[PDB]
């Protein structure tokens, strides 16, 4: 996946395969932070779980809500990743992109809202 | 370094070797966690910049006084990493390490913030 | 859109084209410094994102702020970019617009950021 190399990629899971990596709450969050959005598309393809917490049990949306990657939370939400979180000092997910300021986020984040209230 | 080959690396900086690696912040962020002190004593033997931040401009002071450690921070303290340098939240490591505790070692951190400060 | 060719902008629209570019903040604030009001008004038309931001964390709220602007900056009300961002020297662009000077756009400036406020 790291290579782009999908087809076999693809085939590599149908005999059996997975992903077994450390610190990959710590790992994912430093993809997002560079910003490319064709890295984390192939990851959640494979089952690599979204609600790993980071060193300080940070999840991606804190990342990912601050700085504001609305379109790269898309992807993100489609494999039902909590946002009901907390961040190190205590801060909701939802919260955070409220915090930052973010109208499109905002609206994402009261979908989310609404799904989990929803569950 | 990683191998704990210590005897080897006086040849290397002998011969004039440098470090030089990528999200170096993000690193120091991890090891901590890790709590490898006798590794990290090692990153300080070589004179590698303390001052890295990773992507949340986290500084090792500022994890270091979320752990609540008092050898590592006194290790730390020696690395003199910075003062107090406001992170993402915002949060200031002098007020994280009041704010974790330790007074055992926020007595130490604060009589290092005080010095670093009049310096 | 650069040409001035609007006629065929609309059959590009039909077709279903984006406008994605790289450093995108950037751009809007060289362009009201050229003043290419009639140029930046075929922008809005294609519905691009008003709150893209530098290196400096600067919105195009923030540069018109010190531009001292009046007809851009009730040009740029109706395009909703944020109410009050920090910028990377901290000064939010209400507080700039104050104190630019301004008084005829300033008044519609804190008008426009207090209903920006209530909403």
């Amino acid at each position: 996946i790291k290579n782009g190399n999908d087809r076999v990629a693809a085939l590599l899971v149908k005999e059996g395969a997975t992903l077994n990596i450390e610190n990959a709450g710590t790992f994912l969050c430093t993809v997002v932070a560079k910003g490319d959005s064709d890295f984390l598309k192939r990851l959640l393809s494979n089952g690599i779980d979204p609600n790993s917490k980071d060193y300080d049990h940070r999840t991606p949306l804190h990342v990912a809500a601050s700085e504001g990657f609305y379109v790269l939370a898309i992807q993100l939400v489609e494999a039902s990743a909590n946002v009901l979180a907390k961040d190190r000092w205590g801060n909701t997910p939802l919260d955070e992109a409220l915090g930052c300021g973010n109208k499109m986020l905002i609206k994402l984040l009261e979908d989310a809202k609404n799904s989990q209230i929803s569950s």
